[PDB]
């Protein structure tokens, strides 16, 4: 039947792997129509790949805005924000329109602010189907600050579903372990804890791994599906990536359907 | 072997059937690595659907290119330009990376909706095109011709264009006929008719480039962009009142169209 539309609002990552990027492609890998309200362009020196960060003017932010609205996503994904006033309005176009799901990455950091976290936690934490932060965004949004364990991954899971998200995934990444990649998935009820072999190249590894998940819930999985599928999803890019540059290499967003899926070990910690 | 990567130089369409978006979906519908530069930003009124069409500063277009430029792109397309200075620009760009494939979808109107950018056009990109591909409108501009009533003013149309220094030049008709020509043969290309068509063209022109850098010869990059348009086209859905766009996967995702090839 119809694809069902699903719109990012994020920043133009001009490397491709990451941000706005990411997200259309891996919409389009899962058979969903992908849109995107840009909020910021990011480029990256030739030489050194120090990121500049080009803001958008709020007025062709809030143009995009009215387009994409008016032609109805039933899921809404937010990226790189950049300010309180876009945050804000990231959460009320949500509320106003007829998308049943609102998955939040929360952005601060790209491989290569208590003012927008309070706004994050103020304005997007309660709307939010599903947040994803990685280890560093976790400890800020449950302000426990650096979590060093699965347990503290717990408290700060559970410290965010009570600021109003009703599912939370934190991104335990290198930080964590290093012979295997460990996300902790919170519901309100369990803990879950998500495990893949690690092999390796995993820029855009965070937004493909929010934007799949907001895909397979545009497409009919349950949040728990969806999470688990994502990361299978996201494992499988993330093994297929490949070399850019001295600095950086892109996930590859297409392995999951074209090399191999990856299986993720799930259980109750 | 490792994704070959494919630049676009062209601007968001908001409504995200034509523009980067057609671009970027296609050539991940085409396992390949895609990079758009962006030029600007297009958007629509929710009552009208009229075209607001918001540059980007020509600081932040530049660093964009600087850094698709190191990664190295395979193939380069070029969409939505907007000013005679993006156009040279963008040749300019093709003409310093390792490109070998350089695919100019000479942008003038949006499905929904200056001669100076055709003059810019002609000078900067045609001379440097693989593939040029415009519809029925633009290839009478860059030709000279005006409009174009029948297959011989098209086959005219394109042999100037061919002339200008373009290697291969593709008109959509706009039943269902593309004129392709190489320099030495015609070939129209045809399928059934089928009004959901925004980003045809995009589209067309991404798969062009996208086939291309993954190996195909000028012509089967064409005939194969024809039918993965065609699928699209065929399999578009209604956005609203006044557009709706083509689906980008449907060659891959529902069914694949037959293309009839004949010399003319
Ligand atoms: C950084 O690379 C990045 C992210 C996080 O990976 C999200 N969005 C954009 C535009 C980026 O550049
Ligand atoms: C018009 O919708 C359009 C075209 C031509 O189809 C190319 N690029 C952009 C950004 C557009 O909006």
């Amino acid at each position: 039947g119809a694809l069902k539309k699903v719109l990012t609002i994020a920043g133009s990552d001009t490397s491709a792997g990451a941000g706005m990027q990411a997200d259309l492609k891996t919409f389009q890998e899962l058979d969903t129509y992908g849109m995107v309200a840009l909020t910021a362009i990011v480029t990256m020196d030739k030489d050194t790949w120090s990121h500049d960060v080009t803001p958008l003017p709020m007025d062709v932010f809030e143009k995009q805005l009215e387009t994409a609205l008016s032609i109805g996503p039933d899921a809404i994904k937010t990226g790189m924000l950049g300010t309180e006033e876009i945050i804000k309005r990231a959460g009320e176009v949500y509320e106003a329109s007829n998308a049943q799901y609102f998955v939040v990455d929360p952005v601060m950091v790209c491989k290569g602010n208590p003012g927008n976290t309070e706004a994050m936690i103020k304005y997007l934490l309660p709307k939010a189907t599903v947040v994803t932060p990685n280890l560093f965004e976790a400890g800020q949004l449950s302000g426990l600050g650096k979590l060093n364990s699965i347990e503290d991954m717990k408290k700060a899971a559970t410290i965010i579903f009570d600021k109003g998200a009703q599912h939370v995934i934190i991104k335990g990444g290198k930080a964590l372990d290093q012979d295997k990649s460990y996300d902790l998935y919170y519901d309100g009820q369990t803990f879950y804890q998500l495990t893949t072999d690690m092999f390796q190249y995993n820029h855009g590894a965070g937004c493909t791994f929010a934007a799949a998940t907001t895909a397979y819930l545009a497409n009919g999985k349950s949040p728990k599906e969806a999470v688990i599928s994502a990361k299978a999803f996201v494992a499988s890019a993330i093994k297929n990536g490949w070399k850019m540059n001295d600095f950086v290499g892109p996930v590859d967003h297409g392995a999951y359907n074209r090399i191999e899926h990856i299986d993720v070990e799930v259980t109750e910690v």
